[PDB]
C-alpha cells in the first residue's frame, strides 16, 4: 500500500520501499511526494540559503538508486535551462513558489529556444520532468518570499547541460551539493 507520509523522515523510508527494486513507479513516487504536508520544523536543517544563488542540500543517497536533495532558492533566484542526464526528476514545492518553463530539445540549427509552456508549481505541489519529456527552467520570481523544493533524481546524477536560450547550444556542467546530511560542505 502507498500510505501517506506522516513525517519527512517517513516519507524517506517511504522511498525507500519505492525504489528497492530496479524500476520506479512515476506516478506513485509523484502521489507519495505529493502526500507529505511540508512541515518546516522537519527540513530546516537542510534549508540553508545562499545570497547569491540557489543552494542543492543533499538529504539522503537513496540506498544508492535516487539523490534525495532540498534547493533553497533565494528571492530571485533561478536555474539555467538544463536537462536532467537521462534521470527521473520529481520536485515538490516545500515553501514559496517557482515557475517552471518548459523548452523543447533544441535542433542543430543555432536559434533562439522559444518556450513551449510555463506554470507556476505552488507549496506541496510536485512536478515531474525527465528528458523525453523536454527541458526545463525553474526559477523563483518572487521578490519577498524565499522558494523550498524537494527533489528526487533517480538514478542520482551530478552532471547535466546547461542551454543558451539565445543558440540552444549546451554546455556541461557539474552540479556541486552545498551541505550534505545538514553539513556545510565549502
Ligand atoms: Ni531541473
Amino acid at each position: 500500500e502507498l500510505l501517506k507520509p506522516r513525517t519527512l523522515a517517513d516519507l524517506i523510508r517511504i522511498l525507500h520501499e519505492l525504489f528497492a527494486g530496479d524500476e520506479v513507479n512515476v506516478e506513485e513516487v509523484q502521489a507519495v511526494l505529493e502526500a507529505y504536508e511540508s512541515n518546516p520544523a522537519e527540513w530546516a536543517l537542510y534549508a540553508k540559503f545562499d545570497q547569491y544563488r540557489y543552494t542543492r542540500n543533499l538529504v539522503d543517497q537513496g540506498n544508492g538508486k535516487f539523490n534525495l536533495m532540498i534547493l533553497c532558492w533565494g528571492e530571485g533566484h533561478g536555474s539555467s535551462i538544463h536537462d536532467h542526464t537521462d534521470s527521473h526528476c520529481f520536485l515538490k514545492l516545500l515553501q514559496g513558489n517557482l515557475k517552471e518553463t518548459l523548452f523543447d530539445w533544441p535542433d542543430k540549427k543555432s536559434n533562439e529556444m522559444i518556450k513551449k509552456s510555463e506554470r507556476t508549481l505552488r507549496e506541496n505541489q510536485c512536478a515531474y520532468i525527465n528528458d523525453s519529456i523536454g527541458l526545463h527552467r525553474v526559477e523563483n520570481v518572487s521578490h519577498t518570499e524565499p522558494a523550498v523544493s524537494l527533489h528526487l533524481y533517480s538514478p542520482p546524477f551530478d552532471t547535466c547541460h546547461a542551454f543558451d536560450q539565445r543558440t540552444g547550444h549546451k554546455n556541461k556542467v557539474t552540479m556541486t551539493f552545498h551541505s550534505k546530511f545538514g553539513i556545510r560542505t565549502p
